DNA sequence: GACCACGGCGCC
DNA sequence: AAAAGGCGCCGTGGTC
């Protein structure tokens, strides 16, 4: 390309280099762009960045997250990697989009905005005549990416002295049950170290081991192994407790509260949309899409993320999503009459394994029915379903065919899409997003049912994220109008902050955005809370 | 200081 | 651990 002088025309490509991969915490360290056989390098990246409409080209939304952070305006457009994405989802990163659609992901500004133009002509080239593809691109990745960006760059407040005191208080609670270990081992060790821990309950102890790790074949100490050895000998429950403590501790406690960026008093994650094979976002740098929620203290560091002063969370959840999207795509008619007359398949399933009526049924409890309600539909077996119940493996084994004699369309839709899956090569979302499974006819047969529980997962959770990113296009802009901020997805979730006196408004609407957005054979609905903070904003 | 593989585990 | 699927981050162990 014929070197010119910054400023680029219109619609040219942008290429940037970052000192580090977040947006929000890196220093600016090259610009350029290129279009028409020219390329253009910025002389002084910052203020050059005044001089774009947008930013058009590969990872297009992090410079744009870095633009808002700068108090600039630029909205992400057009970016290869969403194109290469929406055409196989294993093409995550630029390194490997590059070499597979036309180039090299170099360290050079020009050489990214030189790359960017080419891949796009090659990718959207690709795309042609896959309008199905193209509608997805248009209307729901390419303006969501912009969302995104939004999202980002707003992160989200966080009681840091709260935190910080939480620290000290776990920190004690270790030390007494870390010593109770090592008491009952007879010696210290490093409680950490897994490889330390197998040899103190297996070789040392007399414990029987219960499973094995699936790489190296060593004894595991896995949660599931220790629930089986709870009654074998007491130090069972105390490395159970040690572990729930410092897993909290070192990942969310400690961490966290240093990540407060220093000029928006936030704390801010990265959304990534080409991450996942089934179309769901990721969250990285810190994930925010798994805070703790389920134990006591796992509900404390949930509470620690907050509202700014004047203003609310809204908090809004898909019921019963993947059972809906199922439904749809099946057409099971039982299924279909389930969400017509309203029941709650999760509390029906907790009511049966707790044996109480469904009036009985508390939150923890329905959660528990949720991992057995989801893990059943996608292939859990009847030896591990019978452990986690704690029931006799017969028992196990009736759930299993009830729960499918219930719905009968379910297994003919699964063995219908494992079918056409094995002819085209790929599964797909009611959107008609693609995921590649080639291992459908492995010779192998761990591997090849491996692989079908991933195809057939696909196109409901993949539908789910469809559907769910299609309502966060719709509801940005209301919310924009009405002076409230998106915060947070995850994955059927959307955390937002309101004014306080817009608030009662704000939740009213988006669940009806959200409700609203692509009707399907049963209705969506929608819970919505509104708090002080996550915690209590869900309840 | 960094990378990796692994086991393990937090969330959906 | 066991025939649930989808992620990212932790510390360890080993290395570079
Ligand atoms: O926390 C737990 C275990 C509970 C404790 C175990 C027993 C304790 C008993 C104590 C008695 O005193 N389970 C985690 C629950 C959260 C979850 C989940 C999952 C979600 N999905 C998918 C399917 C689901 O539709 C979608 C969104 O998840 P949710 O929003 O949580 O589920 P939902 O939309 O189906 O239900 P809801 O929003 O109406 O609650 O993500 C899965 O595929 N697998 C899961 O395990
Ligand atoms: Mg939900
Ligand atoms: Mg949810
Ligand atoms: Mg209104
Ligand atoms: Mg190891
Ligand atoms: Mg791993
Ligand atoms: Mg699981």
């Amino acid at each position: 390309l014929e070197e010119a002088p910054w400023p680029p025309p219109e619609g040219a490509f942008v290429g940037f280099v970052l000192s580090r991969k977040e947006p929000m915490w890196a220093d600016l360290l090259a610009l350029a762009a290129a279009r028409g056989g020219r390329v253009h390098r910025a002389p002084e990246p910052y203020k050059a960045l005044r001089d774009l409409k947008e930013a058009r080209g590969l990872l297009a939304k992090d410079l744009s997250v870095l633009a808002l952070r700068e108090g600039l305006g630029l909205p992400p457009g057009d970016d290869p990697m969403l194109l290469a994405y929406l055409l196989d989802p294993s093409n995550t990163t630029p390194e490997g989009v590059a070499r597979r659609y036309g180039g090299e992901w170099t360290e050079e500004a020009g050489e990214r905005a030189a790359l960017s133009e080419r891949l796009f002509a090659n990718l959207w080239g690709r795309l042609e005549g896959e309008e199905r593809l193209l509608w997805l691109y248009r209307e729901v990745e390419r303006p969501l990416s912009a969302v995104l960006a939004h999202m980002e760059a707003t992160g989200v407040r966080l009681d840091v002295a709260y935190l910080r005191a939480l620290s000290l208080e776990v920190a004690e609670e270790i030390a007494r049950l870390e010593a109770e270990v090592f008491r009952l081992a007879g010696h210290p060790f490093n409680l950490n170290s897994r490889d330390q821990l197998e040899r103190v309950l297996f070789d040392e102890l007399g414990l029987p081991a219960i499973g094995k790790t699936e790489k190296t074949g060593k004894r595991s100490t896995s949660a599931a192994v220790l629930e089986a050895l709870r009654e074998a000998h007491p130090i069972v429950e105390k490395i159970l407790q040690y572990r729930e403590l410092t897993k909290l501790k070192s990942t969310y406690i400690d961490p966290l509260p240093d990540l407060i960026h220093p000029r928006t008093g936030r704390l801010h994650t990265r959304f990534n949309q080409t991450a996942t094979a089934t179309g769901r976002l990721s969250s990285s740098d810190p994930n925010l899409q798994n805070i703790p929620v389920r134990t006591p203290l796992g509900q404390r560091i949930r509470r620690a993320f907050i509202a700014e002063e004047g203003w609310l969370l809204v908090a809004l959840d898909y019921s019963q999503i993947e059972l809906r999207v199922l439904a749809h795509l099946s057409g099971d008619e039982n299924l279909i009459r389930v969400f017509q007359e309203g029941r709650d398949i999760h509390t029906e399933t907790a009511s049966w394994m707790f044996g109480v009526p469904r009036e009985a049924v508390d939150p923890l409890m329905r959660r528990a029915a949720k991992t057995i309600n989801f893990g059943v539909l996608y292939g859990m077996s009847a030896h591990r379903l019978s452990q986690e119940l704690a029931i006799p493996y017969e028992e196990a084994q009736a759930f299993i065919e009830r729960y499918f004699q219930s719905f009968p369309k379910v297994r003919a839709w699964i063995e219908k899409t494992l079918e056409e899956g094995r002819r085209r090569g790929y599964v797909e979302t009611l959107f008609g997003r693609r995921r590649y499974v080639p291992d459908l006819e492995a010779r192998v047969k761990s591997v090849r049912e491996a692989a079908e529980r991933m195809a057939f997962n696909m196109p409901v959770q993949g539908t789910a994220a469809d559907l769910m990113k299609l309502a966060m296009v719709k509801l940005f802009p209301r919310l924009e109008e009405m002076g409230a901020r998106m915060l947070l997805q995850v994955h059927d979730e959307l955390v937002l902050e309101a004014p306080k006196e817009r608030a009662e408004a704000v939740a009213r609407l988006a669940k009806e955005v959200m409700e609203g957005v692509y009707p399907l054979a049963v209705p969506l609905e929608v819970e919505v809370g509104i708090g002080e903070d996550w915690l209590s904003a869900k309840e």
